């Protein structure tokens, strides 16, 4: 027992990642067969990235002119080309190390795990939520894009985010592997609104059922709720409004626990009404919202992958 | 910027990965060099495990008894020694995928990733402390044993635990990779007494130094404190006494923010004595002691591993 943020083992996307180089601009790719993903981004410099036209930039660039490095293996570049706000370079060897994988675009309030990385070299894994406006809170420093986070099915990797940005209020922003930003986000730098945030409702309630598989079990009440007043407890908490599709998604933890899914909400309603009273839940002293339904099942079931 | 709890990239440690099977029980090994090492209660029934008499029951097993499988690689094993808690099988095959190692014993207060396994198949990767009573706060279900912990410095892995049991109480307990206990446990199933835990001083510090780096400074106030008068809050809030050594590992941290060490100790005593008044830091609503000074330096400078 016990319950933790755990990432997806990062040993199949650290046999992908290498570094890129354009003129003194270096950053993170994703080598897949014979194809390397960064974002583009790249091709800039900080002149640039005020209001940069990729489109007059990548012009200026040759095949020769991305320098691209998997450790000391040194990649030739035979093709480049801009897919939104990725670029593709083309190189002549496949990498040996691809694994079996996907590109997925993934709904806010899902969950993936982040392999940051400086010039091609693997730091550090984490879990992430996509936040219900797009951003991720991440951790990433200058030299971290083309980082990509992704979940693994049993031997399938499922690639969903690449690192492009960081907005001054410090919260982060990127893309899918087709280049295409999430939320409303552009590559530059200018100051851009993300969108009203909100507690991933769904996620709470998977980590309450969590909570009560490992024996916590203290705000478990005589009381219960309909999906009408809950909601109306949800707005003015900002949390998501709760769907039957989010009913249905939490109808394993239900089953397991026997605890109904609006009895748990009851629960939910009294811990937003009067917060913790100064206790603990798994470890955690507010609501966890970054445990998909999903999550708590595979962590609670020890699925591996191969 | 942002702070994460990250976790070492697991790929070095996967390669190593096994099931050992020994009569119906079924545990992970670490497969290095040709030496596998596992949990010695490999060779034990649950009718075994109330008073185990390892040696006797060691001495009914052969070589060919020892089932050790790499994914659907089955390897040949020629030796077996038992070293206080653990079995080492010689296999005839050296792991063409061992990294650089170490074995080491990790002091309590220290950090380290966990590679969670199951049948040998890693399931996920968490970042963990050594409490100061030498149990573990994991996530490990029933067929975990021998998953293991582990550092990384550039290209070397040091492997510092080895999953060996959960405790009535819910914590974990293991070895360091020569087999000897953390702590006063013992493989056997029998209710066992975990010191009296504190939170680990010096941890809190390093975070409360990152949550300063990312910009939450609500904390920082007009005050200073003593050692002395710190200790004299630290015993009252069960945290570990603050000494000169654990002020010369703040160093760092200290030159970079500007702020010394006894104010930072002063911003803590005010949260010891006052709360968190419904406020959060770095995403929690508690005193985080799991990043170490090493920990916050490395994730706020960007270290990589080869
Ligand atoms: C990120 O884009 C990245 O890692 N890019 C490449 C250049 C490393 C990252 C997050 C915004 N950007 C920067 O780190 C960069 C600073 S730097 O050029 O000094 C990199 C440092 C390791 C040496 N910031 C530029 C930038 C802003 C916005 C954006 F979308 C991309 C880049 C800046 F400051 F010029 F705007
Ligand atoms: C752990 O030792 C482990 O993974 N061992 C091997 C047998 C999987 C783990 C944590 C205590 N122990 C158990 O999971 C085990 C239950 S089981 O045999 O049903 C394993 C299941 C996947 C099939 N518990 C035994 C045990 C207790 C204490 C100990 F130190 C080791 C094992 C039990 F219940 F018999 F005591």
């Amino acid at each position: 027992s016990g319950f933790r943020k755990m990432a997806f083992p990062s040993g199949k996307v650290e046999g992908c990642m290498v570094q890129v180089t354009c003129g003194t601009t270096t950053l993170n790719g994703l080598w897949l067969d014979d194809v390397v993903y960064c974002p583009r981004h790249v091709i800039c410099t900080s002149e640039d990235m005020l209001n940069p036209n990729y489109e007059d930039l990548l012009i200026r660039k040759s095949n020769h002119n991305f320098l691209v490095q998997a450790g000391n293996v040194q990649l030739r570049v035979i093709g480049h080309s801009m897919q939104n706000c990725v670029l593709k370079l083309k190189v002549d060897t496949a990498n040996p190390k691809t694994p079996k994988y996907k590109f997925v675009r993934i709904q806010p309030g899902q969950t993936f795990s982040v392999l940051a990385c400086y010039n091609g070299s693997p730091s550090g894994v984490y879990q992430c939520a996509m936040r219900p406006n797009f951003t991720i809170k991440g951790s990433f420093l200058n030299g971290s894009c083309g980082s990509v986070g992704f979940n693994i099915d049993y031997d399938c990797v499922s690639f969903c985010y690449m690192h492009h940005m960081e907005l001054p209020t410090g919260v982060h922003a990127g893309t899918d592997l087709e280049g295409n930003f999430y939320g409303p986000f552009v590559d530059r730098q200018t100051a851009q609104a993300a969108g009203t945030d909100t507690t991933i409702t769904v996620n709470v309630l998977a980590w309450l059922y969590a909570a009560v598989i490992n024996g916590d079990r203290w705000f478990l009440n005589r009381f219960t709720t309909t999906l009408n007043d809950f909601n109306l407890v949800a707005m003015k908490y900002n949390y998501e409004p709760l769907t039957q599709d989010h009913v249905d998604i939490l109808g394993p933890l239900s089953a397991q626990t026997g605890i109904a899914v609006l009895d748990m909400c009851a629960s939910l309603k009294e811990l937003l009404q009067n917060g913790m009273n100064g206790r603990t839940i798994l470890g955690s002293a507010l609501l966890e919202d970054e445990f998909t339904p999903f999550d708590v099942v595979r962590q609670c079931s020890g699925v591996t992958f191969q």
